[PDB]
């Protein structure tokens, strides 16, 4: 335990919607903030690969982001962790993306 001490709540409603232009991620802003948000950090990875920092610098007001840097036939994960200056927050729930039938024929 003992991983510091800050009053910054992590994000929520973290999801990943695979799109043709890339992958859209939807999250929620941390109602609990010590003051102002510095920005979040999008961390994804394939299946059980190394957590790759997609973008550690994410608008502290943004509620989503695009990540076309995904691979097919794989399942890229995601995790947003809000942080305020010296303060940081835990990486909201993990977001998984699918790409087995993406960009193709489908009716509903």
């Amino acid at each position: 335990g003992s991983s510091g001490s800050s009053g910054l709540s992590p994000p929520r409603g973290l999801v990943a919607v695979r799109t043709p232009r890339g992958v859209l991620l939807h999250w929620d802003p941390p109602e609990l903030v010590p003051k102002r948000l510095d920005g979040y950090v999008l961390e994804g990875r394939q299946g059980s690969q190394g957590w790759e920092v997609l973008d550690p610098a994410v608008a502290g007001t943004e509620t989503e982001l695009l990540v076309p840097g995904l691979i097919k036939d794989v399942l890229y994960e995601f995790r947003l962790v809000a942080f305020a200056g010296s303060f940081v927050s835990d990486p909201s729930n993990t977001a998984n993306v699918s790409t087995s039938g993406l960009s193709g024929p489908s009716s509903g």
